[PDB]
């Protein structure tokens, strides 16, 4: 049907020490996470077997690594990993925001 | 995997006061980031096959969602699933929104 998110009228939930989340918005085929890190905070090495993923940097700055490559990312920056790639994050400055786009949903995260 | 450092790209002329660049994507999967002129338009429209979420960077828009106006701002979003009819008008200068798809919009490249 058609959803608005108003960033202002939602709590972050926290996910784990120095890291807290905000789901955006989704579709069956299509979801927005807004992801909040302390600097210093780890997102660890992983990989989804059957998401697609998309990390665009809102705030602050990331070093983020695909598959063993790294490259730090800032605002207006971005990483893409298809499902089976693996992906990790380490945030640089203190409130760093990324946005994570998965498809299909991540229903793990209702 | 791929990365997109913004500061390598060229903005891309979509329209009169409407430029964009492809960040990132799989076939599934699509994200684009979009600036405009402020008082720029998009005219509503929906999409057959494609979900769409915009979400709002920089700027503000007055976004339409079949036919309810919301004022977005930096962290605000909307989602338009297939077949739901959306459009905006930007407020200010270099407004900026990251439109997100699936799948992807080969129709862009
Ligand atoms: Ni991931
Ligand atoms: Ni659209």
């Amino acid at each position: 049907t058609g959803s608005f998110f108003i960033n202002h009228e939602h709590d972050w939930q926290d996910v784990e020490p120095g890291i807290q989340r905000k789901i955006v918005a989704h579709t069956p085929d299509l979801m927005a996470v807004c992801v909040k890190f302390d600097r210093g905070a780890v997102g660890t090495p992983h990989q989804h077997e059957r998401h697609d993923q998309i990390g665009y940097v809102v705030q602050g700055a990331f070093e983020v690594e695909l598959e063993g490559e790294k490259r730090r990312l800032s605002p207006g920056d971005a990483f893409v990993a298809p499902h089976h790639t693996m992906h990790g994050a380490v945030a640089l400055e203190p409130d760093s925001l990324v946005i994570d786009l998965f498809s299909p949903r991540r229903d793990d995260m209702l």
